[PDB]
Order: structure tokens, then C-alpha cells, then sequence
């Protein structure tokens, strides 16, 4: 990168020479069971124009995969984590401002292949009669096939705005006892959706049948621990040093449902059943190079 | 590289025991939802012919991939952002002049396979009759295949001239429903073009008839990132100290409709439909080493 | 990562120009066949706002993959471990919190593939009789494949808390013969559950009829060395400079029984039949910066 | 390698201690529009036995892609760049000589698979009647498949005399619309050269029949970045200390024409139907350690 | 690993700053041809909580590879390695006890790829006399596969208790004349187990149709060397500083007696049939640093 | 690995702040075109137990492969270097020894797969005089592939003593004119062995009918480089400081003949038809730190 241009290498890059004043904040939400740390770093270089802050995000948010339906055994209910999300602004009177906000968006790529045989093929009948028979014939074929790679969990970056940046980790297909893909909305018109359905034609109790968490996807019921790192950076001679940040977390379930229609077990998704989210603002004194929850 | 060369590595490189003021310069644009920063570099390296200036342009542009038109429910439109610009130019009267620029043209390549395949077989019928009958085939295969990536997004260079440089992030096919891959131009004398087509026969209202932005690829949803480098460089001896470079951050959208033909959707899409630009004039101050927006 | 945002590698880091007082632990539990290792570390940074003490869980567990018992020629049991787990619980009146840990929870992969080929044919007939014949057919193809890993053993993060970490490794499936993955759940009407069936129509004694330890995976049988790391913060101001941790290793044994019904041999499998907890307790002293047993 | 050599790696390796003088030019033909770059560096050693310098020739050159004939609906015309040239020489009186240059020519490679298969079959014929009747085959196949990898364009160096070195890079072929790779010289034999043929049988304007310069290569349209590395010695005691050197751009474009025969358009290539020059000149100072002009 | 907690890369690491002892202690067993050697290090870090020891177990085993019966034409016999082991342990009353040791288990994978593909065929039958046919079939398919990497030869380490840490090389399975791969189990009914058959309808000498030596493995008659390593930690305040440590390079053998059954060679093969050890012992001074043979 | 045990990387390393007086030898011997080189490099760390010295026999020996008999067009023959051997070896009553030893024997690895596939097939018949006819079927396959890395030439390690230490190069099998390979066993009951053959039924002369020395491997005409590293260690107390060593580059060649029986060329090989050995003694004086023959 930076040697393309002939520059040497991490002449462009900051913090050389100068100390930082790290830190760290752990915080446990028992309600949601969401263990949230925050490791922040002050990097204050004479060099550079403005301060700098760099806001790591790291933490683990609770699977939260459980039947919390049971009705008899003829229908039972199941709730999942459809997709975990992190955010991050700032009150719009402050000062501050977001820089960076990586992990950023990247440009998918698959590949394509064609194909293009001929045929030609000529055999000769016989028998014990004489009759001698013929054939020639031709044959032409076209394909093409395109091949890519799809990732159960695709992490995005939310349209970044200057006060508030915010990642989201969406659920994509997943696959079942080794089938197809199996996304959200996948629709069988007779089973219906089959996203978590064990068996088919099944006779244990509903509640029972239920895929096997793991089975399952890890971040389904262990959890998805998030690394996102931030920078904001404040002007070096602003009147006020007293800033605030929220740190926001949050968690989308989801309703799967299994009901037998005397044939057959049947399942149905309802999209953002639940919303459970948590937050707690810290406070930043860029004097003190200290940030306190 | 200078290895290969036998020239012992970095020996050409610039920058060497030479300060660098650095800058993290941020500005946001509410109306276009276009969050732009420029970091940049001053080194000023003493053995060097020209003073020299990195001008990073790191950001992020909004996808704005919404559903626009309600004209009812047999017919609805749709915007999505088709390609992503941002350039950098100086005025004509000015000295400064573009050396360099990382992202580059690049060349691409393809894999061709090419086949050859001839075989021969026997046979011997029988029965209970006792006919006892043969047959003698040949047979001849030839077949190419090509095989090369298409990335869904392409990032090509803009002729770069002295005092304008541009970069351009232009919409490649794209894979929707796991399908063969459509583009814009892509046509279909039943369906048309099925670019963003949930379903071919629907009954939903038409504006829910649309392709889910998560599974669209992130940039057309969340928005793109550009991370591009340019090198400025002026005179050690100019009469004055101080030229203004201009930062453009244009992008392009587009319009899909659908409409009930009849018995199923049809799909068509207009080329450069809007526009949105945003340019900022910055001073720099190379007495001073400074970049003011 | 860190150079991304274009901070100077390492700069975040923490531990620079510190006097880490290391240490080790070594504890055997003969009753269970459970080698323990508890290397830790007290990273001592005074720019860093807390201390820090990364505790290392390097350790053994004994595979125990014998035959528990047999009863006669016809019926054999035996226990293998179905799943290990390594729990580091601290008690909730302290203090110190869990700051961060490894391995931790990440996304799963599969690639797909698409397939789409049509071709046509022709075909002459001919004989000494002179009748001629002709056939003009075609046809198409539609295949979609798809491919991805399975370890035999999932490294699992269980769900952490501010005062918990756990951690476990439960068997996902294992080919047997080179033939079929098996799993815990897989059943056939006739054999039944073949997870570690030697031969279908054995001969041979129940209790020899059980799959080598060595054809098996490694783990089972000759155990499984675990490594994890709990880095745990405690306040520079706490009132008392000790905290008693608590470290906790297990393992989840099955039961397979096999018996034969008179024409072909059969097993069946229970889920958690056996528990073995080995816990120890040892205490921290943060002036002294050491743990002893 | 001088680690093969058990020589320490680097030591044959030259520029050591010494001070490098670098430098830079930037010049921009407006007429030909190929912005043209020169990143010289001054190598001077005590332990080497004459000066040395490396004379970067990074610069830029446009793609030139555009219809430049409208004669009407019946024919049109199109000029695209199929070879783009850098080449630096010096005058024949001056002593300075040529010593090194990068890149090279490279082998290629491909991969051969033979095949070889055996084949029996066997069944046999029943019916309600009783008759019974039997087969028998013995096919035998062989294949060969040869497999590489040719870049659309190639990078080549001209024969490097003393005086004078020349890269090249060609157009080796290109992909459209997902078909079989079009040469330069492909022929048709009622088509014609496809390289740039929008639509086969179509029936707009001629000028609109013509593949979209963004599914084409890039470098076609949005043009070529060559990185080419020369160095050039001169003897240390020269009597005179001043050599002229002259670096030279170049483009070749061809012509490609479309007309209807009334049933489809067709299409012919002409080679080298254009070619446009730079010619810079620059003049060397040893004594001084700068390059201006 | 390290780095992942933000913790800065090696600060964890232990022997920094002190001086290391060495030593080459190498000894060989002309009676069993087993080339011993054990390079150990002395490490006495001041802020380590104990004193390390690391015994590197390289040295080399013969393969004794030959045929070392011979009762006549009718059959003879052949001796191999099955296994090769070697292993560390302590006296019961030391107070040392086995800190570390490398490598260790890993966790096996497989790839599993589905497979599914429809199809439909039309074709039109005719002749002089006029008549026709036709055809509108279908297929379906639903294949699987499954493929792996399994070695010849398995490095697992046994179960490590305090005072002993051991492992051991088995032979997994071997591939002759590409005839596919074979294990000391595989049995034929009709040949037997043939893991070393040179021919079938053999002629020749029973002792001349063996494998060749070549041909086979190297491990089987070259030999194999052992890079296992351990740590051994004992605590600086104890009052006896001499410790007892013994290893051993035994190896099994194996017999694969081939008789021919006056119509095609027939082998069996005998599990574990010979042994042998060397069980040398060391003695370690920590107060002095050294290890005396 | 020894960071793999928390020590710090290249603290058990033997060679720091000490000073190494290497050196070199080269002789050729004319006779046998073996140009074989020693090079040496005395390491005496205080640090250390024993001295050290490590040999690295880089060298290089000729292929000699040519028609060494000619008889007329009726046959000729051709010998060409069946393996390549260089072994080290110390006096019986010295007292050094060998410790280590680079290149060492490597366990290998072969991929494998299985496949199943299920089908099924139905058609309906029809003509013009109205016949319907119908079709149902099925089918199942069973697939196991292994491939594998076969070398033409395989290095081996024989049995190291502690007298001597020798290494080896074979000759695995070869591939012939892109046909099946090849090896010294191999035979045709039409053909016979068919490695070093030109033409199957070739008219020309029977010294000409050879395979050309190009096409074959490199190692057989231009010859083989080894590259074997050893290190041997000596008491520091030895009354005698001085040693003896020898060196061995004996090659293995073959006698390869053609006969012309009545139509056709048939082959016939004869394993270790001669051998040459090219041994020198070389002194080694501790003391003096220098190796000189």
C-alpha cells in the first residue's frame, strides 16, 4: 500500500514517538446476558493534527436459543438470535467526531466457467444371420456453471454518519442435516419452512423436535463475540473537553413455530418477534486521557 | 523490486529520517448522507527534488436503496446506487502538480482448458433362442473451457491527467435466488430484466415485490467505502506557498420498475436516471504544513 | 487490523517496557487422568488504568475409551468421551472480572456451485436392407452442488459471563471404514447406530466386535490437550489484594451397548451416561504478584 | 539467492551507507493525453566500482476508446488500443550504458493430464413371455486435457541493447459476453471478428452496436499504468558529466468497422491503423546528482 | 494468539534476559541399531516462578526391514515396524514433575459435498416408411462424497501423567503397487491380507515375492526420527537438587509369514510380535546446570 | 516449535555471541566427473557442552548417461545412474560422534474419496399409430479414488549410525512420452520394459532408438546436486584433538538394452550393473579450528 507509492513503509502511519494512555471497561447486563468490554487508547502525538481515540468493542452477546413455547404436544414454539448488532454515537451537541469505523464493507466475487463439448460416435450391428447394421450420429453440448461462497453469519457497517457508526451481523442460509441452503423465508409448500425441523415425519413430542443446538450454527446458542474497532478524534484546542458516548448493543430474535397437520410437521418464521437491546453511556475527559463508565 | 534489481531494499524509498505533519480532516454531508474524511502527509524529506503530499481519501458513501415509487399495486420503482465516484483536481493557474496514485489498473487472466477424448466398446447378445449377436462403436470428444472472476463491484481508474484524477466503482453482474448471474443491460423477452425480481409470479402488492437488501450485495445496502491514495507534489521554490485542491464525491443511482403484465412481473431499468455530487474546496499551506478545509 | 485505521502496528498493544512476573502450575488428579497446567502471567503496565493477569489452561484429559464391562458373547458396552469441557469460574463476592478470552465463537463457510447444461444429438440408421432412420433429441440439465468442512471436534465457547468462562469440545461426527459419517444421532432401521460397529455380520465375541482405538480418532483415546487463555482485570484501588479463582475440568462420557439379535450385530448409544468433575482452587495475590495451589 | 549460497542474505546487496539523492518529473501531454512520470534515484558507493541509477518510468497513458466514425445505420467505426509501448534510450555518442531492467521475460507453464479407463457391463432381458437375453461390454476411453492460464494483456521487453530499452504490452485476447476468447485475428466465416460486437443480430443504430467499454478490459478504456525500472551506469572518471537521455511514450490503436449485409452484422480488424509518439527528452548531471528537464 | 488480547506480541514469552545451559548427550545402541540422542536446555529465568528444563528426544530408529525366515519354496517369512514409540519418565519419590511437551493431538477434517441434478430428454424418431416416436424422460440424482487426508503413518500422543509422557508412530496404512490402500486388518478371501504381496500368480521364490524396500514407505526400512520435546520444572527451594530421568526407544515388530496355497500366494499377518527397548538413563544436576550420561 | 511452549523463539538455540571460523574444500575427480565440496563451520559456544562442527557436502555429481555399446542395428545397449549415494564415516576407534542430521526421512499423506450416487429414470414411448409405452428405473454407484504425490527421484536416509551417516537418492519411476510411468521393474510381456524407449516399431538404428536425454529427467544426463547437512560433536576434554573423517559420493548405474526380436523393440534392464566410489580422507584438528585435506 503505502510502498506502492515508493513512500517508506509506516511513514504515513501515526502514534510513532509518542506514549498512550490505555485502558480498559468490562460490564455485564444479567438481564440480557450481554458481557460488553470496551478497550479505548488515547493516542495524543504532537505530530498529528488532532487528538485520537480508538474504541475497541469487543464483548459477547448470549446465544439466547431455547423452545419458550411449550402447548401440548401437538405445537411448540423456538426462539433464536436472527441477527446481533453494535452501534456507537454521540450527542449532536458534542464536538467530537467519528474518523474510522473499521471492519468496512467488501466487494463479493464468484467465479463463472463455460463449457463447449462435441460428440461423435459410429457402431456396426451384426448377428449370426448376416444382417449387418449402421450408425453415425453427432452430439453438441453447452454449459455453464458459477460457484461462490456463501457465510452463514456476513457482517455490514450501517450507513456511518459523523456521530453514529453501527455494525450489524445478519443470518444468512444455513444448512440442515446436510441440505440446501435453508434461508430465513425458504418456503416448502407442504413441510413449509425447514430451517431447525429434525425430522419430517416425525412422532416425538414437539417440543422435542427441534434441531440439536449443536448441531447448529455456534453463534446460534454459544454466542457471537464482536471485534469492531473505532476512532474519534477531537479538535486540540476545543473550548470543552467533556464529551459522551453511549455504546449501544442490541439483539433481534426470532419466533419458529412447529404445529403437526395430522401428515406431516410444519414450521412457519415470523421476522423480529422480539428486541432486546442495552445500553450504557461513558464519559470522556480527553485532559484527563481517562474514560470512565 | 529494488531486491531484484540488487539494489539492497528501501534504498530508493523517500521519507527516510524526515518529520512528517500529519492531519485527520472529517466533514460530514446530512443531505447526501456521504461521510467524507481526507488524512493526509506532509513529508518533506531533504533529499528529495519536490515537496511531496499524501492525500488519503478514506469515507463513505450511502447505498440509499429504497423503494421510492407508490403508484399502486400494479406497479412500483426502485433506486439503487449503480456507481460510486470520487475525484481530486486543482486548479488550472496552480503549480501542483499528481505524481502518483495507488489503486491501478490491473490486468486479468483466465484459465483455458481445452480436452480430447476418443474411446471404443464391444458387445455380445444372446438370448434363449440362441441368436447370438455383436456390435463394435467408436466414439470422439473435444471440449474448451474458460473459467475467470467476476467481481460484483469493479474498481477502474479514470484517465488520470495532471491536476484531475478520478476514481469510478462501477456495478458488475450480479448473482440474485442463487440464479444465473444479470446485469443492467441483461433482458428477458417474457420476464425482462430480473435484476432485483423476488419472485417471477407473485401476488404480493408490487413495492413488497423486491429483492431483500440483505441479500443484495453490502454495498447496494449499507454503502461503499472508498479507501483511495494520491501524491501531490510542488516546487521547493515556487513564488507562493498555498494552492486549493477540490474533493468530489459524486454517485450515480438508477431506476427499477415492475409492473403486472398480466400474468407475471415484468422488470425494466433506466440507465444514469439521478445523480448526486458534493465537492468541498480544501487549502493547503505548504509553509506551513498544514491542510484547512 | 490495527494498521488499517493507519495506526502504526502494535501501538494499541499493551505490556511495552514492563517486567511481566511469569509462573507455572502443575497439578495431577490419578483418579481421573486429568493433567493440569495453569501458566499465567502478571502483565504489571502502569499506563495501562488496571492489572492484568492472563491465566493459560494448557492441560491433558485422558481419552478412557476402554470396554467398561461385557455381559456374555452377545452383549458388550463401552464408554468413550463424548465431549470435554474446561470451565474457569471465579466466585461472584470478588472482585476481578473476566476481561477477555480465546479461541472464541467464529462463522462457518460452505461453498456453492450451480449448474446448467443442454445439448443436442442425431443419430443415422442404416442397414444392408437400405432402410434408413433418423432421431433428433435434446435435453437439459439443472445441478447445484454444495461443499463445506466438518471437524470431527467442535471448539466451542460457552456462553461467558463477568464471572465465568467455559469453555467445550463435543464431537460433531467420524467415519468409520472409510464409509458414512456417523454421529450420535444417526440410526438404521437394521444395524442400528454404527458409530464404532468393527464388522456388520460379525463372528467373533461381543466384547472384540468394537472398532480399533487407532482407526478412531486421536482424541479419544489418547486424550485431548486443551489451550485457552482469561486474561481477568482487577481495580488498582481495591480495597484487598487477593482473589480466589476456581478452575474446573470434566468430561461427558457415552455408553454404546451392542447386542445381537441372531442375524447381524446392533448398537445403540445414551447421551451422557457418566460425569467426572475435577475441580481445584487456587489463590491470587496481586501485590505479591503470584498465585499459589 | 545468496542465503543458497550460504553467503548472508544481503550482503551481495548494494546501496549500503550511502546517501541516495532522489528526485522527480511529472509532464503531461495534453495533445496525446498520456501523463508521463520519471522517479530517478542517485546510487553512488565508495565499494562499488562506478555510479548507478534507476530511472522509474511509472507515468500513465489513456485507453483512447471511442467511435470515431458516424457514416450511418448501414456501417460504423470504432478505434481501440491494442499495444502500448515505453521505451528509453540514449544518444549513441554518449558513454552512459544501460545496465539492468525489470520486468523480464518469464516462462509459462502448463499442466498436461493424460487419462486411461476400463469399462465392463452385463444384464440381463426378462419379460411376462420368458425371454430371457444377456449383454456383455468392454468400452475402453482415453483423454488428454492440457490447462493454462493466458492474460488478456502481455507484458514483454524488447530486445535491451546497450543503447536502449523497450517494453511492450500487447493484446494478447479478450472475453465476450461470457463466449469462447476473441483473438485480433479471429475470423468468422459469415460473422467475422467478434472482438467488440454488442449484439449479434440487432437492429439499432450501427454506433450503438458496440460492447460497453466498462465490460470490457479496463485498460482499454480507462487506460494503462506502466511500472517499468531501468538503471543506467556511468564510468567514475568520465571526462564529461552531463548524458542526455531521451524516454518515449507510444499507442498503437487499430480500427474495427461493423456493417450489415442485410441479414446481420459483421464485423473486420485493421492493425496498427494509427500511432502517436511523445519523445521527452532529459538531461542528466552525475556531478551535480539532479535530473531536470 | 498473543496478540489477539491486545496484549503485545511475546510479552507473555518466557526466557528473556538469561543466560541458557546445552548440552548433546548422544548415545547408540549397537544391539538394537537405535540412534539415541538428547539435547537439553538449562533455563533460569529470575522472574519465572520455577526452574525449566526442555529434553528434545531427536534421535533415530532402524527400520529393520527384512526377511528373517526362510522353511523352503513353499513359504517364508518377513519382519517389520509396526509402531515405533519412545517416552520420558520420573522416579515416583522426585519432585520434578512434566511441565510441557509438544506436539500433541489434533482435531481430524473431512469434506463433505452434496450433490443433486434433474434432467429431461426429447427426441423424435423417423424412417423411410414415415414413422414416429418420441420420448420425454427424466432423471434425478442425489450422489454424495466425502474425502480426506489420512498418513500412512499416525504421531499420537498417549495419555501424559505427572511423572511419564510418551508417544508413539503407528502404521495406519499403506498403498502397494497403487492397488489401493491396505491395513493390518485388510483380508481377502481369497489372497488374504496382502499389504507387502509383490505378485499374485507369483512363480518365483517365496522369499524373492516380497514388496521391494523402495517401493514401500521409508519409515518401514530407513528408519524414523523422533522431534519430540518436553519441559521439566522442579522448584527452586528444594532441598534435593538431583533428579533420575529415564527414556526409551522401543519398537514393534511384526510378522507377515506368506505361504502359497499350490494356486496363488496367500498372506497372513501376526499382531505385535516382537519387541525391544533401550531404557537409558540420565541424571540431572540443577544446581549445576549440566546432565550427566 | 519452540514458541509452541511459551518460550521465547530462538532461546534454545545454540550459536550466539560466539565466532565461527568456517572454511571450504574442493576437489574434483576427473575419473569419475564427481565434483564434490565440504563445507565446514566450527561452533564453540562456552554456553554449550561439547564442540561442534557442522559438514555440509553441497557437491555435485555427473549423470553419465550414453550408449556405452553399439552392435549394429540387431541391439545396443545404454547405461544411465540408477541412484545417487554420499555418506560420511568416522574411524572406528575415534572418539566424535554424529548427532543431526537435516534431511531426514518424512512421513507421507494421500488423499482419498468416496462416492455414492442414487438415480432414477422414467420415460414415456409414443408413435404414430398411437402405441404408449413406459419406462421406469434406478441405479446406484459406489466410487473410492486415492491420488497421491509420487517424485521421480525419492531421497532417503539410511540407517544412521553413530560411526557413519549416510544419505541416498533412488530412482521412483519415470514418465515416458506422456504415457504411464514407468519403472527399473516394470514389464511388457510384448514390449518388456518400455522406459528408456523411442519408438515402439521404430525402422531407424538400434543405438539411435533411445530416448532423447532432454525429454527424460535432468538428474540422468546433467547430473545431481546434493545438499546434505551433518553436524558432529567432540569432547571438549579429549586428550587427542585430532579427528578423521571420510567421504563417500559412490553412484549406482544400470545396463539398459534394446532388442529387435522380429518386429517390434523389446527392453530389458539390469539393476546395478556397475558402481563407482570416489572416497577422500579428510583431517579435522579441533585445536586449531580448521579442517584441512
Amino acid at each position: 500500500a503505502d510502498s506502492d507509492i515508493n513512500i517508506k513503509t509506516g511513514t504515513t502511519d501515526i502514534g510513532s514517538n509518542t506514549t498512550v494512555k490505555t485502558g480498559d471497561l468490562v460490564t455485564y447486563d444479567k438481564e440480557n446476558g450481554m458481557h460488553k468490554k470496551v478497550f479505548y487508547s488515547f493516542i495524543d502525538d504532537k505530530n498529528h493534527n488532532k487528538k485520537l481515540l480508538v474504541i475497541r468493542t469487543k464483548g459477547t452477546i448470549a446465544g439466547q436459543y431455547r423452545v419458550y413455547s411449550e402447548e401440548g404436544a401437538n405445537k411448540s414454539g423456538l426462539a433464536w438470535p436472527s441477527a446481533f448488532k453494535v452501534q456507537l454515537q454521540l450527542p449532536d451537541n458534542e464536538v467530537a467526531q467519528i474518523s474510522d469505523y473499521y471492519p468496512r464493507n467488501s466487494i463479493d466475487t464468484k467465479e463463472y466457467m463455460s463449457t463447449l463439448t462435441y460428440g461423435f460416435n459410429g457402431n456396426v450391428t451384426g448377428d449370426d444371420t448376416g444382417k449387418i447394421g449402421g450408425l453415425i450420429g453427432a452430439n453438441v453440448s453447452i454449459g455453464h456453471t458459477l460457484k461462490y461462497v456463501q457465510p452463514d453469519f456476513k457482517t455490514i457497517l450501517e450507513s456511518p454518519t459523523d456521530k453514529k457508526v453501527g455494525w450489524k451481523v445478519i443470518f444468512n442460509n444455513m444448512v440442515n442435516q446436510n441440505w440446501g441452503p435453508y434461508d430465513r423465508d425458504s418456503w416448502n409448500p407442504v413441510y413449509g419452512n425447514q430451517l431447525f425441523m429434525k425430522t419430517r415425519n416425525g412422532s416425538m413430542k414437539a417440543a422435542d423436535n427441534f434441531l440439536d443446538p449443536n448441531k447448529a450454527s455456534s453463534l446460534l446458542s454459544s454466542g457471537f463475540s464482536p471485534d469492531f474497532a473505532t476512532v474519534i478524534t477531537m479538535d486540540r484546542k476545543a473550548s470543552k473537553q467533556q464529551t459522551n458516548i453511549d455504546v449501544i448493543y442490541e439483539r433481534v430474535r426470532d419466533d419458529y413455530q412447529l404445529h403437526w397437520t395430522s401428515t406431516n410437521w410444519k414450521g412457519t418464521n415470523t421476522k423480529d418477534k422480539w428486541t432486546d437491546r442495552s445500553s450504557e453511556r461513558y464519559k470522556i475527559d480527553w485532559e484527563k486521557e481517562e474514560m470512565t463508565n
